């Protein structure tokens, strides 16, 4: 029995169905109080919720899913027809998520596809009708950020304006990436520091967004 099976049954036992705030602070409490993880947390959290009400994404890409905590803090802040699509190779965590939004009542916003980012971004214009993303959130292995940035390019589905958000630029760290994207013409970059989720430990998020070729 996994810590991931004990965050989602702590949220079942404790939040309430359909109450997105609620599953985000059960998860918070459980991760503070009990057992720490690797949700991206409260204090990087209110910065993903002020980027994403800025930009009004209408299509969200997710690369890393684990328990569903960012796909709950993304999806409800959706405006009414928008989208997040969310990427987890692991099949376990492909399921915890896809019940912590069904509990979060946020299922009709989101899609789970269970497979590897690189495989699947390939599909996503002829398989998932995807023309442009509007933003991308990357919060999986840190050495795949930047390989598939480079992917998302390469497969035409990055439009003059994407915002790219990137966990863990300081902790664990991503610099390959975090050295492109700040050295690259192709995007504008903002650093947002903050704190490693449930801990004292500063961390931050990069904005990234596309300039076009
Ligand atoms: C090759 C396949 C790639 N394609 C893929 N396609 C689809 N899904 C993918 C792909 N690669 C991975 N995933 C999934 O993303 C998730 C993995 C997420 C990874 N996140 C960290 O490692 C981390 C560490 C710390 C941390 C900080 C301080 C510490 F002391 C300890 C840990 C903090 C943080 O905020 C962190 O996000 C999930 C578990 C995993 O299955
Ligand atoms: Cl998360
Ligand atoms: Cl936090
Ligand atoms: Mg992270």
């Amino acid at each position: 029995d996994t810590k991931e099976q004990r965050i989602l049954r702590y949220v079942q036992q404790n939040a309430k169905p359909g109450d997105p705030q609620s599953v985000l602070e059960a998860i918070d409490t459980y991760c503070t109080q009990k057992e720490w993880a690797m949700n991206v947390g409260d204090a990087k959290g209110q910065i993903m919720d002020a980027v994403i009400r800025e930009y009004s994404p209408s299509l969200v890409l997710e690369l890393g899913a684990y328990c569903g905590y960012s796909a709950v803090r993304m999806a409800r802040l959706l405006q009414p027809g928008a989208r997040l699509l969310t990427m987890e190779i692991n099949p376990d965590c492909a399921a915890i998520t896809q019940q912590m939004l069904n509990f979060a009542g946020l299922q009709d916003k989101v899609t789970i596809l269970n497979g590897a980012s690189q495989d699947l971004i390939p599909q996503l214009k002829k398989k998932y009708d995807v023309d442009t993303l509007d933003m991308v959130f990357l919060d999986h292995w840190k050495d795949r950020y930047l390989p598939d940035t480079l992917l998302l390019e390469k497969c035409g589905l990055l439009r003059k304006g994407t915002v790219l958000l990137a966990d863990n630029v300081i902790v664990p760290g991503t610099p390959d990436f975090l050295a492109y994207v700040r050295g690259s013409s192709s995007f504008e970059c903002t650093h947002y520091s903050s704190y490693l989720e449930y801990m004292k430990v500063v961390d931050g998020l990069e904005k990234a967004i596309y300039q076009g070729p």
